[PDB]
């Protein structure tokens, strides 16, 4: 078994619900980590302080599930913190957690340089973030179009030139 | 055998090509349905009415390659159609088609959105669109720099908490 | 025994793709630097062991004069590449083409970083629109030509090639 699992998809890819299917199918207490401003799930609220929420909330019978990354660092996007110190204690969070969490992420690099200071800044941070945390995590799915694909655990290639 | 492909990615990833070389295997009438507003391959244009097109044109003797989902949801967007209705009947044809059909779609999500109501809105839809494609079609690929991925048909990943 | 290619079934050519801050970068120099060859970074933008060649445009001429069978060259990276000439205002498709055609008969081993770019909502002007197919074009014709294509997403590899691609029978 894992203790940490990353989804990372683009916008509107069925992350969630994927999220969603894997957490039920454990048969732990449910949590769900909501970050955006049945009875088997409690929903809390963590709008800024993620990783504060993540290791009040977390026990071993507990399933914590992030939904989502992203829209928690636009929070602090446009409170105007430095997205740095929350994303590496938030890595640092996800390795050594007391109970199981998936996190719910967004892809945002893979469309043009945005034309606006704070969207630059915000790709870089979210593509940074996605990196820690899939370092962190001990599984890693992408979701395409509602569908789940493994990459990590799985050996990375090595080329010889 | 299959019934139905996606074939799902960027803009400008020889999605078409792929949909193109699989149909000329399959030896069949080959039918283009082309929605986009200006050799053995007929062309019938559908910008607005793509399922009725599908309903009535796909066949048990013919191949229909769609070219594309993205600049149908576009035309009916800008025309100023609510796109849930158009979406849902799509998916519902896709699953009970008349004979072999390839839908070329874009992945919209994986970016920093245009911060305006049409562009959300756009986003939200053509996501929404791939994962009842994804469901309704026999089989999915993802086509990254011109190479395609099989990810569907294929066991979903599983994981113990 | 049986025939495999002098060298351990090498590559001379690897596409490394992936979006904005994904991690490709570092990917390229892990691979770079288990090569035991000399390593050249041609920077496109306008340490102990790396060379640098700046290639801000005639990036095709400098990948002919440069390869060597002893050195490695690294091209970071083909986005800003293309950005350079695009908005100098050249006709993309004979650079595109020239680079693709270079890449399939080089003389050494090149690493190319490439961008993904095309799996958003481009901004309204002909401009970007003109960037993202380009860039999708240019990337599908230096996958084709390069041994080994690596798609990056959140700092995690994934080769697409070689491998077989797969077929759908109707």
């Amino acid at each position: 078994p894992i203790k940490s699992l990353l989804v990372v998809g683009g916008a509107r890819s069925g992350k969630s619900r994927f999220a969603q299917r894997m957490a039920e199918a454990s048969g732990r207490s449910l949590v769900l980590i909501a970050t955006a401003q049945d009875a088997r799930w409690t929903l809390i609220e963590a709008f800024f302080d993620l990783g504060q929420t993540l290791r009040r909330e977390a026990q071993p019978e507990r399933l914590l599930v992030v939904d989502c990354v992203t829209l928690w660092l636009s929070n602090l996007l446009l409170r105007g913190d430095d997205l740095s110190p929350p994303i590496k204690d938030l890595a640092r969070t996800a390795a050594r957690l007391e109970g199981p969490v998936i996190f719910v992420s967004n892809e945002v690099g893979a469309g043009i340089v945005p034309d606006n200071a704070l969207a630059r800044a915000f790709r870089d941070a979210q593509g940074m973030c996605n990196q820690r945390l899939a370092e962190a995590c001990d599984a890693v799915t992408l979701v395409t179009a509602g569908i789940a694909t493994q990459i990590k655990p799985g050996p990375e290639p090595v080329f010889r030139f």
